[PDB]
């Protein structure tokens, strides 16, 4: 029963490869990340994770050069690809996809880790389409004994990047985290990414907070999950909508299909 056949494979990564690798008695499925050991971090922060909406944790193998780490598998594979380029996913979808990914973050950040990287390749689907969060590469803890810490390094991807962490030496987690869930919200209602970054030398930025919202992506964008979407993408991180209001919101509270 210790026996497992690495079957397929399911991501190349910068530093490895996830293989499906399937138990020789009991046919469980596990994926395999293989690393040539940050890493250190990112199984001593999986260590601490138990959640429906985050991709378990089972163990890691030393092995010498070799890292191996021992996930959740979900067939499903990445949100990424439910999303239809130029045209975004079914409202129901997007709007259940979202409740779960909340669900996850509000685990997250309840226990003092931020992921920092948020977005459709990071966001995993298992069998029944429950979305998980994956790859807490860049993940790290904001609150240690009750006591908050700001983050300095800028780290994430730049399409998804709250704006202060392009303009400010030192800034709030959460926030940052809520952002990029908006912007992958606007991802699957519009099949596109606003802008390559949320600064004024990007056009389609600036038009966004002169609300020109007749313009693409925001005018394939029904009125009510656009309100939130103007609630969440504020530029200013202590006037952005907080979760505890994102879960109050009208088109998150609203029965669809
Ligand atoms: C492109 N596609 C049309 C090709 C096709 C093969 C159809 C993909 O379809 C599937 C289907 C199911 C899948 N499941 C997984 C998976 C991925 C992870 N990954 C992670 O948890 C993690 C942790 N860190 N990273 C990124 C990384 C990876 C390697 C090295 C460094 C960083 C990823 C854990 N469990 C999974 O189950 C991927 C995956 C892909």
């Amino acid at each position: 029963v210790e026996d497992w056949d690495l079957v397929q494979t399911l991501g190349e990564g910068a530093y490895g490869e996830v293989q499906l690798a399937v138990n020789r008695v009991t046919e469980e499925a596990v994926a395999v990340k293989i690393v040539d050991m940050n890493i250190k971090k990112e199984i001593c922060i999986n260590k601490m994770l138990n959640h429906e909406n985050v991709v378990k944790f089972y163990g890691h193998r030393r092995e010498g050069n070799i890292q191996y780490l021992f996930l959740e598998y979900c067939s499903g594979g990445e949100l990424f690809d439910r999303i239809e380029p130029d045209i975004g996913m079914p409202e129901p979808d997007a709007q259940r996809f979202f409740h779960q990914l909340m669900a996850g973050v509000v685990y997250l950040h309840g226990i003092g880790i931020t992921h920092r990287d948020i977005k459709p390749e990071n966001l995993l689907l298992d069998e029944r389409d429950n979305l998980k969060i994956s790859d807490f590469g860049l993940a790290t803890v904001f609150r240690y004994n009750n006591r908050e810490r700001l983050l300095n390094k800028m780290c994430g991807t730049l399409p998804y990047v709250a704006p202060e962490l392009l303009k400010r030496r030192e800034f709030h987690a959460e926030p940052v985290d809520v952002w990029s869930c908006g912007i992958v919200l606007t991802a699957m209602l519009a099949g596109e990414l606003p802008w390559d970054q949320p600064s004024d030398s990007c056009q389609e930025y600036s038009d966004w907070k002169e609300k020109k919202t007749y313009l693409n992506p925001w005018k394939k964008i029904d009125s009510a999950p656009l309100a939130l979407l103007h609630k969440i993408l504020v530029e200013n991180p202590s006037a952005r909508i907080t979760i505890p209001d994102i879960k109050k919101d009208r088109w998150y509270n609203k029965p669809l299909k």
